RNA sequence: GCCCGGAUGGUGGAAUCGGUAGACACAAGGGAUUAAAUCCCUCGGCGUUCGCGCUGUGCGGGUUCAAGUCCCGCUCCGGGUACC
């Protein structure tokens, strides 16, 4: 009783309900099956899904459904990165609280994800704003504090705000070195992490300052140039600069100008530091290019060999000394710029003649012996600031006794619950505004608990591991369950997370490994960064000179003979400027609502277009015509199955009794199976895999369907096609598999395997070239020798008119 | 300015660690059909006797029998970034 028309509104919600009733995608830690952990970055509950979520999650679902078909035990989890700033403002504007707003958004977006047919294990679903989740990061933060990895300090955000830090710098070498294990991670992401880590090898040099109580220590990556140091430079916010700023209004003004935010700017402090090797006095200047946060907040200036110092000394008349020769051993030309390149020393006394590595070592060694030097490794990577002065976050489990002592919240008081029934005044966090909230009792003593909450990247740093044991009440992780599934096989997300989430979850993994929780070094094997979804963008210039962005749907376009947009207007008469394909946005007004598209064409059409239009890691250009083309293709697949099943049951296929035509058509079915298998599994080229299925569908629509063996071959092809399309379009394929009388549910059906005997080509095509230009195309047996292929090539008349040989492919003959 | 990318028909894209350039789809133009929609052929440019011939992967070069693919440049494009 198959329907003639393909109507997704009659197929999809029934097929989705079936997946919920049968718990089809719910998995456990089954040791008899090879596991596969396919993860996609968890969504933030903003209210509605965007095309970027649809692309990310379709990619993940294609892999999870295919890996299942190969007989693997697949974990495809989903959850909600539910804490965050956008709930705080939306609660105020909508006269509600961040919690019911978030839970309403989770419920609406969850329905949207189900309407897309993503095969998630919904029993492992998590909301990171529930105490059942954040209680484990609170307990883990108390353990890190006891391990010496957590400290508090006032840092600059400009306001100096006291913050909680986790020492990520204690793991920097490992984060850096373990990038060489990440062969299935993109080079871009790895480069961004190497650069963001910024490992640096140098020397700390300490100086004595005349009429100043403390010493002054600088950090240098070029100690070889120490004899060409003519002055020192400190940050504006540096202690020495602030001491001198009292008897200096010129310096006091500069420090304030710096605080109230590539040109150089500086004021001489008036302090004189003594060069440890010459005993000479050099001035100490306050500089704008020196960061207080990096190293010691002070540098040694060698204007002759550092370009920042060159421009600083040239502007302020400071001394520029040459101490490094140019590559050819000649003295450098410092009249226009600094000599940056590393080389042999001169004007360096006992250090003359030493090459770069020898000069670096000898000067570092000499100073180290004198007590005024020591090698130091610094990192651009700053410690992880994890606290926020915001309400909608997980409470920090730290307390301050009346004693003045600071300690973690005791285990028997965990979790520190964030109250959800609150009224937001927009100005202050309800847990800060109510003075009684922070008043607690710890170790029998009155205490004030932390009112700052964790930043949301704390919950996203370990969610991937919590999906392995989401209802485990005895700890953060069940090591047995975690190690069964971890590391993640493929993590699908965006490159925009390279140096934030993609680095924090690597660090968090190692902390868990070092706590005994996991037995692996890295959280994810392969990282697949999907590209942005693009849409056309138009704007008109208003009478006031303002740009008003118009949605492409609202643009009436005029095209040339070659279909390119030549002129465009809107229904109001405004002349539109087409800007091309760009990132979807609210500023550009060109966003496409995936819910509008799923209701218009069905989830399978939307799913298939996004996998077909472009390679997963490249940008996708949203085109209405391309989505309609995908819709038409699914209707052609439906039509071929409708007509085939309308002819009743089929006979058993006999490969031994096949016609020359019937065998060649079967060979194309099996060669397609092999290509689609390699494109989805090994290459991850879903577009070429869908193209191969479309090419085969074109052939099947031309094949005869009258005759026992024609109908039996068509049965083998339609059962294979429906299974190959299933990861992309699971709802239509679930239904078509039932119409074709396939065994069980297509979700539990095996992935089609190519019959090696069906793909034995008895002959091959040899392109015959003479001087590289193709002149002939011949057909020779696959078992033929080179002599047989050359004799047959010579027999061709056009070849005869006019020696490299590739078996079964090419034969080129250079003209002599 | 720096870093890392990228450049193939009218468009998205294919050609998988050199060997038939443009698969597959969209757009367009013919065909069936009483406008839309769907189905069926044609389709890089130029020339053509309509058979095809010549050329063609941003621009120059190099290795090679052979380069879209590998290497060095120049131009244009894109994302990221801020004296560490
Ligand atoms: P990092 O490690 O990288 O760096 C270091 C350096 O820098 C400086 N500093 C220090 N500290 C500081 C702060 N705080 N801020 C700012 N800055 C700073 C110093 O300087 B040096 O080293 C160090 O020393 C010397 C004298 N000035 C020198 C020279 Br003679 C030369 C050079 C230098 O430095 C530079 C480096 C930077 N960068 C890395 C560069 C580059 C970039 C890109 C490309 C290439 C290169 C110095």
């Amino acid at each position: 009783h198959m329907q003639e028309q393909y109507r997704p509104e009659e197929i999809e919600s029934k097929v989705q309900l079936h997946w919920d009733e049968k718990r089809t995608f719910e998995v456990t830690e089954d040791e008899s099956k090879e596991k596969y952990y396919c993860l996609s970055m968890l969504p933030y509950p903003s209210g509605r899904l965007h095309m970027g979520h649809v692309r990310n999650y379709t990619i993940g679902d294609v892999i999870a459904r295919y890996q299942r078909m190969l007989g693997k035990n697949v974990l495809q989890p989903i959850g909600w990165d539910a804490f965050g700033l956008p709930a705080e403002g939306a609660a105020v504007k909508n006269n509600t609280a961040p919690a019911p707003w978030t839970y309403d958004n989770i419920a609406y977006m969850k329905n949207q994800l189900k309407m897309l047919g993503f095969g998630y294990d919904w029993s492992r679903e998590l909301a990171t704003c529930t105490p059942e989740y954040y209680r484990w990061e609170q307990k883990f933060f108390t353990e890190l504090y006891k391990k010496g990895l957590v400290y508090k300090k006032t840092s600059a955000v400009r306001k100096e705000i006291p913050q909680w830090f986790i020492k990520i710098t204690a793991y920097a070498d490992e984060l850096l070195n373990d990038l060489d294990k990440l062969d299935h991670w993109p080079d871009t992401v790895k480069t961004m992490q190497r650069n963001w880590i910024g490992r640096s090898e140098g020397v700390e040099i300490t100086f004595n300052v005349n009429d100043y109580d403390n010493t002054l220590t600088v950090y240098t990556t070029r100690p070889d140039t120490f004899m060409g140091c003519t002055y020192l430079a400190v940050a504006a916010g540096h202690p020495l600069a602030q001491k001198a700023a009292e008897n200096n209004p010129e310096l006091a003004a500069f420090i304030d100008e710096c605080r109230n935010t590539m040109e150089k700017k500086g004021v001489d402090t008036g302090f004189k530091a003594v060069h440890p090797l010459t005993g000479e006095e050099i001035p100490v200047w306050a500089a704008n290019f020196v960061l207080m946060e990096y190293g010691t907040g002070a540098v040694m200036a060698v204007p002759g060999h550092d370009q920042r110092d060159y421009e600083f000394a040239s502007k302020y008349g400071l001394n520029i000394k040459p101490v490094i020769l140019a590559a050819d051993g000649s003295e450098p030309d410092l009249s226009q710029q600094a000599l940056t390149e590393k080389g042999v020393l001169f004007n360096s006394g006992e250090f003359n003649g030493l090459d770069h590595e020898a000069a670096f070592n000898a000067i570092a060694d000499k100073l180290t012996a004198m007590g005024v030097g020591e090698r130091k490794v610094n990192y651009r990577l700053r410690d992880w600031g994890v606290s926020r002065q915001r309400y909608w976050g997980a409470p920090i489990p730290m307390v301050t006794l009346e004693d003045g002592t600071v300690m973690p919240t005791p285990d028997d008081q965990l979790p520190v619950i964030l109250p959800e029934d609150v009224v937001m005044d927009g100005i202050t966090s309800p847990i800060k505004a109510d003075p009684e909230w922070a008043k607690t009792t710890v170790n029998g003593m009155p205490a004030l608990r932390e009112t700052d909450t964790f930043d949301t990247f704390m919950e996203s740093s370990w969610y991937y591991a919590r999906y392995t044991c989401p209802q485990y009440k005895e700890g953060m992780l069940d090591s047995e369950a975690a190690n069964y599934w971890l590391p993640v096989d493929i993590y699908i997300g965006g490159i925009e997370h390279a140096i934030m989430h993609l680095l924090y979850f690597r660090f968090f993994h190692k902390l868990m490994r070092d706590a005994g929780m996991v037995n692996s070094d890295e959280p994810a094997k392969q990282l697949l960064c999907q590209g942005m979804v693009l849409a056309d963008a138009f704007y008109y210039v208003g009478e006031n000179g303002e740009r008003n962005w118009v949605s492409p749907v609202d643009a009436i376009v005029e095209r040339d003979e070659k279909g390119r947009i030549v002129k465009a207007k809107d229904a109001a008469g405004h002349e539109l400027v087409y800007t091309g394909m760009s990132k979807m946005s609210k500023s550009k007004n060109n966003g496409i609502d995936p819910q509008v598209m799923v209701e218009r064409y069905g989830a399978d059409t939307v799913r298939l277009f996004m996998m077909f239009a472009s390679p997963a890691d490249m940008t996708l250009e949203w085109q209405e015509s391309g989505v309609e083309g995908a819709n038409r293709f699914l209707k052609r697949v439906w039509k071929l199955v409708y007509e085939h099943t309308a002819k009743g049951d089929v006979a058993a296929l006999n490969v031994d009794a096949l016609t020359e035509n019937q065998k060649a058509l079967r060979r194309d079915v099996h060669k397609t199976i092999a290509k689609v298998t390699d494109d989805i599994g090994r290459r991850q080229t879903f577009n070429t895999a869908i193209a191969a299925i479309m090419e085969l569908m074109n052939k099947l629509a031309k094949a005869p369907t009258d005759g026992e063996q024609d109908r039996a071959l068509m049965q083998e092809a339609l059962l294979a096609v429906v299974r190959m399309l299933n990861p992309f379009t699971p709802h239509i394929c679930f239904t078509l598999w039932q119409e074709l009388k396939g065994e069980g549910d297509i979700d539990n059906a095996p992935w089609p395997v190519a019959d090696e005997k069906a793909m034995v080509e008895d002959s091959t095509l040899v392109v015959v070239q003479v001087n590289g230009k193709v002149r002939a195309k011949i057909t020779v047996p696959v078992d033929a020798t080179e002599e047989q292929v050359r004799e047959r090539a010579g027999q061709e008349h056009l070849v005869a008119k006019y020696v490299i040989y590739v078996p079964g492919k090419l034969l080129n003959l250079v003209v002599g």
